[PDB]
This record gives structure tokens, C-alpha cells and sequence, in this order.
């Protein structure tokens, strides 16, 4: 009665002070902004609440080994490009496969990238590239890569790289939010150096490989899971899962099947996948054949899943 109005002064008083997302109720709906970067899944877009990743904003994605999480950050890359933007790759992995990120999406030929002497080294020019203002994704390969020169050097011991990131990070939030730059911080499973980047992220990804897909004996790539442990731009906790195919990447058309029957808009009568009327398919890959056949009703489905939601 005289509460409800002591609570909403008070979150208005929090949210004012520390800025918006800083106190939620999980079932609000997401704010929604002009432009996000889509992660190419439909499932994960939701489960971030927003659509895609956040502009001007810190983002971390982390898990084991060979999980994913690379495949979820080129799609990133890709997408940004689709739309026109620039992009960098800080690598201190040398890791990446370009034939891979050409059959994601990814336009490797225009990706800027470098390969940096020191961790320092890799955050001062992954700065240098966000106060451009010409950048609209930069990913960070990896975390646990940014090694200190000092320790290069063979020269303090304990902390340095995690002062290193913590240093890094106080500058770099701010060129961000002021260029409107996401900068995704790939991290393997205070995990790596990144007990800083835990509280400077507005995202954090969760990513893991749930079960190997198969097609026989030998069978195509893996059912991913993400939780979305992080996320100042919507309620966080959110769980999507998605196929990641090799070679080939995240399936869109296999989100927008899952999407669309978690829905309504497609209906499942039997191991037939049905969509206004019309067949898709008999089984969840033909009807996922089917979309990248006639991506008419691909963008169609799309279309309907997004109104519904935001
Ligand atoms: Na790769």
C-alpha cells in the first residue's frame, strides 16, 4: 500500500545514483535499445533479453577448452560487419582459423587483427583502437593470454596480471561506453587474471558443450548451452541452448525451429515441424534443411519470433 511507493523511490534512488540495471525483479521485461550486436542464435539473443550483445560495453565469455565460445564471438564479429561496422581481433592465442570464421560470416579479409608482444601491449593498442571511434567490436583472445612483460622479461610476482586488467579495464570502460565499442573478453574456465573483468562486464557468458550431435558413427559438431550468469541490460540468469555444426558454426535455422516451437508458432505434430498450414519438415534436420533452402520463411519465422517477444 504506502510500500510499493517506498520500493519504487527507492530502486529510482539506486537506479539514478549507479545507473540503470544496477537492482532488477528477474520477471521485468528487457529495456530495449536502438541497436544490439546479434549472437546468431535467436535463443541466446532472447535469453540476453536485448536481442544481441550491448554497444559501448565490457563483455566476457568464458568456458573449457574447445566449448564454444570463440564460434559465439566470430558470430559477433560477423554480424557487426554484416552491418557495416569494423573489427579487431587482439590475439595471444594464434589460435584462430580463418576458413572457419569465413563460413561463420565473417568478412576476414577487412578483420583487423593483431598479434601482441605483452598483455599490456595487447590492451594499450586494443585502447588505441577503441578511442579511434571507427570500431564496433573488438575481441580480446585470450584473458589468461595477456601475459605481464615483467614475467616475459623473466624480471611484483603474485597480482600483476590481474593489476594488469584491472588497470587496463578502468581506462578502457570508459573509451567504450564514449564510442559505443563492445569489446567480448574470451576466458578459459578469478578464473584466468579476470576477477576485475567479473565486475567491469556488463555480460558474462557461460558456454559449454551439452552432447555431440551425430549423423552415424562419425557425426557433426556439438549442442551448446550458454547461461547468461551476468547481464546488466536484463535480468540475468538465462539459459539458451543452440547447435554449433563444424565447419559450419552456430545453426541458425536449428535456433529458429527450437524458438519456434518454444512459441506456438510452430507446431510438432509428430516428427513433422509444421508452420502456418505448411509442412517444414519430418525431423528437426530436414525442416532445418528446409530454412536454409527457402530463407523466405527462415526470415518469415524469424520476423514472427522477434515481434512476439521485443
Ligand atoms: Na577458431
Amino acid at each position: 500500500p504506502d510500500r510499493e511507493k517506498a520500493l519504487e523511490l527507492a530502486v529510482a534512488q539506486i537506479e539514478k545514483s549507479y545507473g540503470k540495471g544496477s537492482v532488477m525483479r528477474l520477471g521485468d521485461e528487457a529495456r530495449q535499445p536502438i541497436s544490439v550486436i546479434p549472437t546468431g542464435s535467436i535463443a541466446l539473443d532472447v535469453a540476453l533479453g536485448i536481442g544481441g550483445l550491448p554497444r559501448g560495453r565490457v563483455i566476457e565469455i568464458y568456458g573449457p577448452e574447445s566449448s564454444g565460445k570463440t564460434t559465439v564471438a566470430l558470430h559477433a564479429v560477423a554480424n557487426a560487419q554484416a552491418a557495416g561496422g569494423v573489427a579487431a581481433f587482439i590475439d595471444a592465442e594464434h589460435a584462430l582459423d580463418p576458413d572457419y570464421a569465413k563460413k561463420l560470416g565473417v568478412d576476414t579479409d577487412s578483420l583487423l587483427v593483431s598479434q601482441p608482444d605483452t598483455g599490456e601491449q595487447a590492451l594499450e593498442i586494443a585502447d588505441m583502437l577503441i578511442r579511434s571511434g571507427a570500431l564496433d567490436i573488438v575481441v580480446i583472445d585470450s584473458v589468461a593470454a595477456l601475459v605481464p612483460r615483467a614475467e616475459l622479461e623473466g624480471e611484483s610476482h603474485v597480482g600483476l596480471q590481474a593489476r594488469l586488467m584491472s588497470q587496463a579495464l578502468r581506462k578502457m570502460t570508459g573509451a567504450l561506453n564514449n564510442s559505443g565499442t563492445t569489446a567480448i573478453f574470451i576466458n578459459q574456465l578469478t578464473t584466468t587474471g579476470g576477477k576485475a573483468l567479473k565486475f567491469y562486464a556488463s555480460v558474462r557468458m557461460d558456454v559449454r558443450r551439452v552432447e555431440t550431435l551425430k549423423d552415424g558413427t562419425n557425426a557433426v559438431g556439438n549442442r551448446t548451452r550458454v547461461k547468461v550468469v551476468k547481464n546488466k541490460c536484463s535480468p540475468p540468469f538465462k539459459q539458451a541452448e543452440f547447435d554449433i555444426l563444424y565447419g559450419k558454426g552456430i545453426s541458425r535455422e536449428g535456433s529458429l525451429i527450437d524458438m519456434g516451437v518454444d512459441q506456438g508458432l510452430i507446431r510438432k505434430s509428430g516428427a513433422w515441424f509444421t508452420y502456418e498450414g505448411e509442412q517444414l519438415g519430418q525431423g528437426k534436420e530436414n525442416a532445418r534443411n528446409f530454412l536454409v533452402e527457402n530463407a523466405d520463411v527462415a526470415d518469415e519465422i524469424e520476423k514472427k519470433i522477434k515481434e512476439k517477444l521485443g
